[PDB]
């Protein structure tokens, strides 16, 4: 029941942006940690971004940095990746999970982590 659900993929020209969504159910992100991965053809699960609990800190992979942005709405349960500039190997599923170790949050803190993650939501730049 606690669950995490991505959307906003979709088919687009390089140059050009989406924004992913991942919204939370049967639970709230409120005072939880979220990043964002992907798997890009052939390759091995890249992380992508993370926002931290508060919002104040923010991570972006080197090759992201710049073009997208991680941010979140708590009222609506949610966090965004807006990508901007996209490039072709930008191309991938990307899913998001919520509360794991060292991901915008203390590597090791009091709290079990719920460890949360998603689904999937698809890019493809042309």
């Amino acid at each position: 029941q606690v669950q995490l659900q991505e959307s906003g993929g979709g088919l687009v020209q390089a140059g050009g942006s989406l924004r992913l969504s991942c919204a939370a159910s049967g639970f709230t992100l409120d005072s939880y940690a979220i990043g964002w991965f992907r798997q890009a053809p052939g390759k091995e699960r890249e992380g992508v971004s993370c926002i931290s609990a508060s919002g104040g800190s923010t991570n972006y992979a080197d090759s992201v940095k710049g073009r997208f942005t991680i941010s979140r709405d708590n009222a609506k349960n949610t966090v965004y990746l807006q990508m901007n500039s996209l490039k072709s190997e930008d191309t991938a599923v990307y899913y998001c999970a919520a509360d794991h170790p060292g991901l915008c949050t203390s590597e090791s803190g009091r709290r079990r982590y719920l460890e949360v993650w998603g689904q999937g939501t698809q890019v493809t730049v042309s």
